[PDB]
């Protein structure tokens, strides 16, 4: 009878990875949302900093549990809401396959794209090929993964596809996928855009960020 | 009867997080090691790149499972070797608490310290206060965590303490902990250095890196 509370701003790819997960698990009505707007600096308020000293979104509070990383939020939601469904992580090797690709997103893809995007928002940068090489190297890895399995972690859609597509749909606005160069990734990307919950859970926030990018450029 | 194989170089903090975990779980005799030496560029050999397109250590192979992130390796080893022991992740909230701090290491602490250390090794940088501010901000977060619990994830030692101490003992060589400024973290650090397996699993590799740092400086 205790509902997790997701502190969020959907311009954020980490947040949209969680929103995609919530919709895919069918648990929109079980997870309360609390908006923490980055542009208005609500993530720097004293209450939120006390909740998360990293002053970042997303955060999940569930009773006394406070999770402060989208990838930990996603695996936890899988454990308590998805054990007996298509997204289950009950099997140890399947859990590790999915966790391995969550780590790829958190430590590789998201790190490299947020350097580029944050720099454009804050105006540190104004786009040499040097900036996009790390992103393109991450695309190369993703292309290998999607050559060996149909989705990022295995032949079925898993929660690991959601943080990655949230990032891909963001950095794609400055480093677009070439179908000739990354054909498996381009086809996987088109497939994820056809998921019924993609528009509400990811595209809305992507559109907001695109507007901020066109204002800064 | 199938032994996981850890591809490793102990100069790496991610690798040493795993070596600490292996020793703490008491499974040194169950995990085979295969040396992949970074300085000699063994991580760029065709076989290793095929195994891991990120061309990085550590990698764990267990039958057909290939894990390519230390934090995924650590949780998997917990699942298959530590279910009924002091490091167990069977409980969903405990798993999420531990995973949350693994994410902090992978996405915050390790990211910020590897920028500084890689730059010193490759000679991109030669140490303004600008470089160490992100590390000190990560120390500030760690200090909050260790104010609220005795170890990084809860009041017991968990596998999340190991990747973090591996990083702390590395970046500490250029950004040392002040006991007056981060007292809980300094005391936690001294406590981890007293673990019986710390010298072999972490200090050996730290010493090797210290020598490379003094050669480049
Ligand atoms: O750290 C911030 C990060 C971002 C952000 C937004 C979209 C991305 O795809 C991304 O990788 C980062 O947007 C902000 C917007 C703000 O007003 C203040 C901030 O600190 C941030
Ligand atoms: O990427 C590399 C990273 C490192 C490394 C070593 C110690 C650290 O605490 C760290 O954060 C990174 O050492 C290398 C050493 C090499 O010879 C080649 C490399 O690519 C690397
Ligand atoms: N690894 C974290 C990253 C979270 C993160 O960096 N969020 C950004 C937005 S994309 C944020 O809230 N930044 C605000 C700040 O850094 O002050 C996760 O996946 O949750
Ligand atoms: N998030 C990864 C990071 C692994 C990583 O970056 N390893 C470095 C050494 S610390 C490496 O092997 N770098 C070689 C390269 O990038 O070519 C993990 O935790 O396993
Ligand atoms: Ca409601
Ligand atoms: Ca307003
Ligand atoms: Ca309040
Ligand atoms: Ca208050
Ligand atoms: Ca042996
Ligand atoms: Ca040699
Ligand atoms: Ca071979
Ligand atoms: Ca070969």
């Amino acid at each position: 009878m205790s509902k997790p509370v997701l502190y969020y701003d959907d311009i954020s790819p980490p947040v949209r990875g969680v929103l995609l997960t919530v919709a895919a698990l069918g648990i929109k009505d079980q997870v309360e949302l609390k908006l923490v707007r980055l542009f208005e600096r609500e993530h720097l308020l004293e209450d939120f900093v006390k909740l998360n000293p990293l002053h970042a979104v997303p955060v999940l509070k569930h009773d006394d549990l406070v999770l402060t990383d989208s990838h930990a939020i996603i695996m936890y939601l899988c454990d308590i809401f998805g054990q007996d469904g298509d997204f289950s992580l009950k099997d140890p090797k399947q859990r590790a396959r999915v966790h391995n690709r969550l780590c790829f997103n958190n430590a590789v893809l998201f790190q490299r794209e947020s350097i580029v995007m944050r720099g454009l928002i804050n105006r540190s940068i104004v786009l040499e090929d040097h900036h996009l090489k790390p992103v393109q190297e991450a695309y190369d890895c993703l292309e290998v993964y999607l050559t060996n399995s149909k989705f990022v972690a295995c032949d079925q859609l898993t929660v690991a596809d959601f943080p990655i597509v949230a990032c891909m749909s963001t950095v794609g606005m400055v480093c677009p996928l070439s179908t000739s160069r990354w054909p498996k990734t381009a086809a996987w990307f088109e497939t994820m855009k056809q998921l019924p919950y993609y528009q509400q859970a990811n595209q809305v926030g992507v559109d907001k960020l695109k507007e901020r990018l066109h204002a800064v450029m």
